[PDB]
């Protein structure tokens, strides 16, 4: 599956180089411009546990998912990963618990120490 592919061939985009967030670009975006901290960000995504046991999509709710980058309205991995993307890019992320929900998890949706997979499309970003 996609999660294994990202383990095999994904780029480690962490500062600490701890393989806690791994990325493959699956479709290239446009521009050199990528979002700065505080940017308003628009994505479609689909997510699961790497176990495959719970699943989640923006599509499910009709409309795009919208958040302020680097304001921890998301897990740290998204702040990190999204910030590396271009308008129009789709990428795959594999995330260790430390850049997601940690040893406390987030029951019942997320268990302790969970690895997460996401597919993310970056639709747009506007400045605060
Ligand atoms: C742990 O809680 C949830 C996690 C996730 C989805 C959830 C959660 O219930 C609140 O509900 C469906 C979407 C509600 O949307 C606004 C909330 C974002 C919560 C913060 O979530 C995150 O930061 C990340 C990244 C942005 C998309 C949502 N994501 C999740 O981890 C998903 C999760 C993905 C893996 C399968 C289970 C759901």
């Amino acid at each position: 599956g996609a999660p294994a592919t990202v383990t095999e061939q994904g780029e480690d985009i962490t500062s600490k180089k701890d393989r806690g967030v791994l990325k493959i670009v699956k479709r290239v975006g446009n521009g050199e411009e990528t979002p700065m901290i505080g940017d308003k960000v628009y994505v479609h995504y689909k997510g699961k546990l790497s176990n495959g046991k719970k699943f989640d999509s923006s599509h499910d709710r009709n409309e795009p998912f919208v958040f302020s980058l680097g304001k921890g309205q998301v897990i740290k991995a998204w702040d990190i990963g999204v910030a590396t993307m271009k308008k129009g890019e789709i990428a795959h992320l594999l995330i260790k618990p430390e850049y997601a929900y940690g040893s406390a998890g987030s029951l019942p949706k997320i268990p302790s120490n969970a690895t997460l997979f996401f597919e993310i499309e970056l639709l747009d970003f506007k400045g605060e």
